[PDB]
């Protein structure tokens, strides 16, 4: 039941998502939305990104009730592809741990195995130069999130 | 030098807590307290619960100098029993990964081996039907926390 | 390219902190910085510490643009010796899941190979008597960043 395809842009905050908006222009058959943290909002502005961008809050506000809707649940269901660009040495550490702190993170750990999950680590050569980065990056192929280590990401969103 | 048994309910941020007034009502020779995060309670009213609710902020307004007194310390040294339900996504991988970040998961990492933790994972099937969940709550089992995957838990509480 | 000695004491939550005071007063050929979480800023007041204090805000204040400086960054390329005391039971799981979340983990994480980071947990009997702690301070010895588990930590900087 796929006409027109859902794909979700996870945003965290490494300088990275300076080049966001890029992405998302591009980006935009395809028909997306952006999820961010709180810090990422560090390096864009929500106006330069012509899309629905759904933040932490964003989910809380709208549930008062068991009736109501659950956000991170309600995106995870929705998209058909989930792309994260870029993933920080932060919020992969999390993920790793399965630590749902905020809305990306609960969206990835409630994630469709069956849907795909490509994401890009984006840190600094020092913190991307340390150990962990490795365990953890392959840590994190356990799941098969396709790694990616703007462009090549763009295409790689497609590749049918 | 034990009388009435001192139970700790530990609750998190999953929808579950909306019934841990049931919880609590019954639990309540037993003698009773939860210890919440701050999302959790987006899912009851401290009212709904006849008990003392001990929360973040509460360690902290008490201290203010080094003969002041360390509630999750406190705590962990009158817990008997430690009940946590329920243990969402999110904890299980802070008390996986040996992070106290909030009053709850302090009072676990500080622990008493001697004394029970019995806890009770309550995410959602997506969330569950995910890795980590299982190299997780097992990797919790290595310290022996009793799993428990209302009512079961309740029963299960006693069992001298 | 080294004169005096550039080192950066990193302070976290434990009440250990309460005698940082003494280390700084003491350490300071050598020259300090130190950098903090928020909690440890529960033991200490920062005018009883003559030296710079890097918080997290600081960061976030001094960067607008790509141009702008990456204080964590900014602060591992000063550094000669990273000093952690405290490091507690919180930091510990955060470092060991390469989670950087704050200002203080961030520069650890960020670190150089090429420099010495000696650090010493010091939590409490309880927390400490658990174990994850072990497979923790091990796990981050792979990394190997010399434990030390005030006086010893303060010969112990020097070692030539
Ligand atoms: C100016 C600046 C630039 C940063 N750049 C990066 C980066 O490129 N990669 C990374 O992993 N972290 C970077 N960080 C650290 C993260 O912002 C910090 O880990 C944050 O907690 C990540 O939060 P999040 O996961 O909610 O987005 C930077 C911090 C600052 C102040
Ligand atoms: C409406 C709603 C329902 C949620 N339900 C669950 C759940 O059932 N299980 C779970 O693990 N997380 C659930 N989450 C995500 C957690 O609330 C989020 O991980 C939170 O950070 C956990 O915080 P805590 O550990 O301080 O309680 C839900 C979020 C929302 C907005
Ligand atoms: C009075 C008091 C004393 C504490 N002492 C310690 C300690 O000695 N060691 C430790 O690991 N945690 C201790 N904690 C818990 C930490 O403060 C809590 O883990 C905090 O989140 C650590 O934050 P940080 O990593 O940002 O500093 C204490 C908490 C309180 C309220």
């Amino acid at each position: 039941m796929e006409r027109k395809f859902h794909v979700l842009v996870g945003v965290t905050g490494s300088v990275a998502a300076l080049k966001l908006p890029l992405l998302v222009s591009k980006l935009l058959g395809l028909e997306v939305a952006v999820v961010t943290t709180e810090r990422a909002k560090h390096f864009y502005s929500p106006q330069d990104i012509p899309v629905t961008l759904y933040s932490d809050a964003d989910e809380w506000e709208m549930w008062k009730s068991r009736s109501d809707p659950v956000l991170h649940i309600d995106l995870r269901r929705w998209a058909d592809l989930l792309l994260v660009a870029p993933l920080d040495a932060n919020t992969l550490g999390k993920v790793a741990s399965g630590i749902c702190d905020n809305l990306l993170t609960c969206v990835m750990r409630a994630w469709d195995r069956s849907k795909p999950l490509l994401f890009c680590p984006a840190m600094n050569t020092a913190m991307w130069e340390h150990p962990i980065t490795a365990q953890q990056v392959d840590q994190l192929k356990a799941f098969g999130y396709v790694e990616i280590p703007v462009g090549t990401i763009v295409d790689k969103v497609k590749e049918v």
